[PDB]
């Protein structure tokens, strides 16, 4: 099965209203920049962002010019002529709209609250999709909380029902309408809905893990924002998942959620695989096409794992644009975020940066010795290890944020497509390194084991192993006289 | 309120069928031994044991001679003339009848399954109580498993209704018919039903904690079988309660069930008090009137905390009676258990035993240097700390197993009555020692705490404390934008 390659296309309302394909000063990345070659390297384009209005329906930003917006979407759907597998999705949400303190957060909470509101919202999604020519629905709520999860899920089920009907009605069996979400890529936000991952994923074609922004100005110590594996010299974090409303025992929580742990991409993938009902083929690994910049770092380790003096406020509170060489940061008035395209021209422009590599996290980073700057980002070389990981773990594919941040040649997108599909690329000997792996074990990734069948009437000692009702169980203490699952003495440790 | 003093009277079927008050070789402890003075020192006598037959009704052992059994009961109920507060209870169950592999275990499991079976069993309990002149019903099932608890509880509720009605019908408002159980006194067996303690205790007058047999031949290391507080030099155990179906988070389970922990009487009491809905006044501390003997111990600490060569099979598999001086062990064909009366005479006979004292556990023990023997037991001085504990923790009183194991002067029973009621006994200065206390915290023992009210729209750092909806909550990590109780980030740490 061909791996998914899901690239976000984000364009602000202002850029839609003044859309042009001939002037980077108003629209830096028009649809024209997506050539036929790039469209063939993509499987999905997530147009972003749409929102949920106060009428609890999916809708565009009220300031959007509908005619210009329809034209941009048409420019995107025209790309399907170059790739009959391409889907133009649209995304509802994003951090700005849907975060706890975001402008529209209440609309997300209310839209999923009742059967009537969910049916009304679900219909609005399909309607938006058919009216504008999209190929599926992507929900990016960051993030539903525990009491909202069940309503959120019933909404996803309802959208799945109407999409499947719309697929049959439209004869789209060859390219069915799809439903996806962007999921959390770190344990803290994941813990909000972690216990109900199976029911969340069941109606989805993919869950796109936002396995980036694992470091940023909101953290006291600088770090890699999308490390694949852990670095023992780097910071560790409290495993919030051991506090999720799972209803598991102490042993189960401990074996599944070691704490502290390394906040890595591999961690977020394994934590999804630990739950029953979450198939690997539905997991998509997100990767960033941008870097995160810190100032005020110390020396001695290339800027890694150092305290810093980067403002953490949103938006950027000053007009001090201290990322040398990033005049795209001047345009956006924020020196903390730089696209891969900008970072490339910073490296080749003699600005004082060194490209260093951490062979444990398998990610690059830039260090500025003179002004004390640190940048964490990804490139075509980090994508080689992540692509092999995707294949080894039988994941659904890759997602990235976002297209407009690739270089003008599109090397990041091409690298991803190459690593999955190029007949002349062979990563069988690529060294995945000795960085720390996430070693938790849960109900969904229990190892295959063999054990004698349980015998009623037997008294088992501590550590005895038996097979029962499909699993291998182990006693946590001695003198066990009841059956596995009947008694808290038995721990599930193996499968089949 | 007078503290309860509940003494079990156990007499096997063969002793009932051949009952005599003139021959200790046939009946070692006839009812005659309980004088009016001793009768005034008791509040309850639990006659034991009755059983549940295959008709799912309460009944005597089929081999019992009914006329002789009535004679034994009448000798107990006649004692009520010397103490107008005394109740002669009868107990259903015990280890031999009700343990998982016991002869009648299925009858207990099946009796509580349905409304019809529970009603039939409950009525049989009242019918036995009135027919033989008992004053209440005591259930000693060792122990109901997790799936049986709800049915067990509905059975206890149903007995409560018929007892309350029977009290009205008989004009016994002055001495109402009572309902009790013996509960587990150690975490392993307690974990079977721990989560449902409140609903179990709700219909009861008392739950009698079997806070003994916390050491025995089934343990590899010798230890005190009823230590009041923990000895750091002694063995520690896996805290099974952290594996019970409580639905708590990792932090809550860890806060409530530190592990490993000292298996003590204080542990079992505090673990009951940690649960909401379990009033201290209903908790009764059991104490043993017998000792447990081990052979093959090493020296250096009086036989404490040593490996041993004691058989653990039941019954005792040989005729090797290695407990010097214990003639009663020869009669009973088991050198591992000795009544306090017998242990006293062993100390009086120059058999090689020394009485030592552990001032951490507040319990005595015997050590035999010559043959390497160790005995854990209780006496009148250990009862001084346990009686003071009962008063300090506002428990309902004391229970003991069993009357027939006291000496003929009744010093153990007289000691308990003295420490609770004698005007000339003063334990106000008794030093409870520095033994380890059980420090767990749960919902029934959350401390009162004060914190500023939670503020919607605020971002909290890690460790912040707020008051909300009746509790004080603490953040387990930073950047918290959700309400307490709404999210896995908040930990209940105090009550408002
Ligand atoms: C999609 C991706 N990421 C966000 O959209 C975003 C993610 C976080 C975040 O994980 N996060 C985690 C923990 C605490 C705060 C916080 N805040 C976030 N802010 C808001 C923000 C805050 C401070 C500084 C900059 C931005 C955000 N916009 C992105 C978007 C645009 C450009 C590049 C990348
Ligand atoms: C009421 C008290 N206690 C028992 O009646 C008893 C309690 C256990 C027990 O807690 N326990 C806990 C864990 C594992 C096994 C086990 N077994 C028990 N056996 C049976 C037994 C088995 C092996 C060796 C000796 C005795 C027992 N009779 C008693 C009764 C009469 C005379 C003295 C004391």
């Amino acid at each position: 099965t061909r791996k998914a390659v899901i690239g976000y296309y984000f364009i602000p309302t202002n850029q839609i209203n003044n859309y042009t394909e001939t002037d980077t000063s108003v629209v830096p990345f028009p649809v024209s920049n997506i050539t036929p070659a790039k469209a063939k390297q993509l499987t999905h384009i997530n147009f972003s962002f749409l929102d949920i209005n106060s009428n609890l329906e999916c809708a565009w930003d009220p300031a959007t010019n509908d005619a210009k917006a329809r034209d941009v979407v048409n420019r995107l759907t025209a790309l399907k002529a170059h790739n009959p597998s391409l889907r133009i999705m649209f995304s509802i949400g994003g951090w700005y709209y849907s975060n706890d303190l975001g402008v529209s957060h209440a609309n997300y909470v209310n839209a999923v609250k009742t059967p009537a509101s969910r049916a009304k919202f679900a219909q609005s999604c399909v309607r938006i999709m058919k009216d504008y020519g999209f190929d599926g629905v992507d929900i990016d709520w960051e993030y539903p909380q525990a009491a909202e999860v069940d309503g959120f899920i019933a909404a996803l089920q309802e959208i799945r029902t109407l999409l499947n009907q719309q697929t049959i009605t439209d004869g789209r069996q060859a390219l069915p309408y799809q439903l996806t979400i962007a999921g959390a890529g770190g344990a803290f936000f994941l813990s909000r809905y972690y216990s109900k991952l199976a029911q969340i994923v069941a109606p989805l074609d993919y869950i796109n893990l936002m396995t980036y922004d694992l470091a940023g100005p909101w953290e006291k110590v600088t770090n890699h924002q999308a490390a694949l594996f852990g670095d023992a010299a780097g910071p560790t974090f409290y495993n919030a998942l051991r506090e999720a409303n799972l209803g598991w025992s102490w042993e189960e929580l401990t074996r599944a959620f070691p704490s502290p742990f390394s906040l890595t991409v591999d961690a977020a993938v394994q934590q999804h695989l630990m739950m029953e009902g979450v198939p690997s083929a539905k997991i998509v690994m997100g990767v960033p096409f941008y870097g995160r910049a810190f100032k005020g770092v110390s020396g001695g380790n290339g800027g890694q794992y150092s305290s810093h003096s980067t403002p953490g406020e949103d938006p950027y509170p000053s007009t001090d644009y201290w990322l040398v060489g990033c005049e795209e940061c001047v345009r956006d008035k924020d020196p903390r975020i730089a696209s891969y395209r900008q970072l490339e021209q910073m490296l080749q422009g003699n600005y004082g940066y060194q490209r260093l590599w951490n062979d444990k996290t398998k990610t690059p980073y830039l260090y500025h010795a003179q002004n004390g700057l640190f940048v964490t980002y990804d490139d075509a070389e980090s994508f080689k290890y992540k692509a092999k990981y995707i294949k080894q773990q039988q994941l659904g594919g890759v997602m990235f944020w976002h297209l407009g941040q690739d270089n003008r040649n599109g090397d990041l997108l091409a690298a991803l497509d190459r690593y999955f599909n190029a007949a002349d690329y062979d990563d069988s000997q690529l060294d995945m390194g000795t960085g720390l792996r996430y070693t938790g074990v849960g109900p969904g990734n229990l190892p295959i084991m063999t054990a004698p069948a349980y015998v009623p009437g037997t008294t088992y000692a501590q550590g005895a192993l038996v097979s029962y009702q499909g699993y291998v169980w182990q006693t946590k203490w001695g003198y066990i006289t009841s059956a596995p699952g009947s008694d808290s003495a038995w721990l599930k440790v193996g499968r089949v």
